[PDB]
């Protein structure tokens, strides 16, 4: 095992599943968070949080590949396409719902919010008459357009981007009736970690199966936002650091998936290919993954450069809890009882 990382096993059309349970786990202040969940009440068959804790804990503990059959049960995707039918931030939605809901009351309240909360504004500004609406929203990931688009700049310049309104898309003014406007959105903050969703998988009107767009799609390894804040900080600037690029490699609906990480953040970059885990060069993480063949990257995890050393802090046998080891062992002594 010369990366000192395990592997995940190879258990149904899981999918991406397992490239979202690497970039989790190696999400270290989160997965600290995890361990330190009250868990111990839970019923080891439905509870989320508990399958979650199992999974890192044999991920940093394990010399053998990881299996992930407690979790997929916990949580209820079970059909045959269960997994088509939702994608990657839907699955990351459900699992990460389910671990801040669990530290309500504990020490770790917030830790979700914390790392992936941003704030944004999202405005309609009539162009003829005073008036505007402002609404402040939070998000915790960014769906980027990729189609016409070369690479993450021109993808947040769209996003935001003014959009028109008028002829049959006129707003609704209230007491001004329909006006002329303009709709877009702006950045407040930017959150520790970055998910960010490239749209490589769209469905094709009037359609039947979902299409992937293979274009060639360029993301940097160290990426400046400071342009896209409507304010800036002298102190702490948007500067971020590429840590994870989850790749699918094949067609429309069928294919492989893969995710590359450099886990410390130094840019020395491993290949988490289900079980088999190897180390990589840069330029196979990154470059390799633009497309332009059928292997790139549709989604990518940036960390702020002065957020760096806490949110990759370093995680101990120590920082699980006793009763966790000792739940999680008594479950690998049960089994072994065969
Ligand atoms: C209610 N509260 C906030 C909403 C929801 C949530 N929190 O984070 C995410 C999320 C989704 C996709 C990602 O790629 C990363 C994060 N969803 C559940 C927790």
């Amino acid at each position: 095992k010369h990366t000192g990382y395990v592997g995940l096993k190879n258990q149904g059309a899981t999918c991406y599943m397992n490239s979202l349970l690497q970039t989790l786990f190696f999400t270290n202040q989160l997965r600290k968070a995890v361990y330190m969940m009250p868990t111990e009440g839970d019923d080891s068959s439905k509870s989320v949080p508990l399958a979650l804790q199992r999974v890192f804990y044999e991920l940093q503990h394990s010399d053998k590949p990881v299996g992930t059959k407690k979790l997929t049960k916990s949580f209820g995707w079970e059909t045959l396409d269960s997994f088509m039918q939702h994608d990657v931030q839907e699955l990351c939605r459900v699992l990460l719902d389910n671990v801040e809901n669990k530290m309500k009351g504990t020490c770790v309240e917030g830790t979700i919010p914390k790392l992936f909360r941003g704030k944004m504004v999202s405005y309609i500004q009539c162009k003829e008459v005073d008036y505007r609406s402002d609404r402040r929203e939070d998000y915790y990931d960014i769906q980027l357009s990729i189609k016409g688009k070369k690479n993450i700049f021109e993808s947040f310049v769209d996003y935001v981007a003014v959009e028109q309104l008028d002829g049959d898309n006129k707003y609704d003014a209230g007491e001004h009736g329909l006006q002329e406007a303009e709709k877009g959105v702006k950045f407040l903050t930017l959150p520790p970690v970055l998910h960010l969703q490239l749209m490589r998988f769209m469905y094709d009107p009037q359609t039947d199966q979902n299409i992937k767009i293979n274009d060639r799609f360029e993301f940097p390894e160290q990426l400046p936002l400071d342009e896209f804040l409507q304010k800036t900080d002298p102190k702490d600037p948007a500067n971020y650091i590429l840590h994870a690029v989850l790749v699918h490699s094949g067609d429309n609906h069928g294919g492989h998936y893969v995710v590359y990480l450099n886990p410390k953040g130094d840019g020395k970059w491993c290949k988490f290919d289900d079980d088999v885990v190897s180390r990589c060069t840069k330029e196979e993480a990154i470059e390799h993954n633009y497309g332009g063949h059928c292997t790139n990257a549709y989604m990518l995890v940036y960390i702020r450069e002065s957020k760096l050393s806490e949110v990759l802090q370093a995680v101990t046998d120590h920082d699980i809890p006793q009763q966790l080891v000792e739940r999680l062992q008594e479950e690998k002594r049960i089994e072994a009882q065969k």
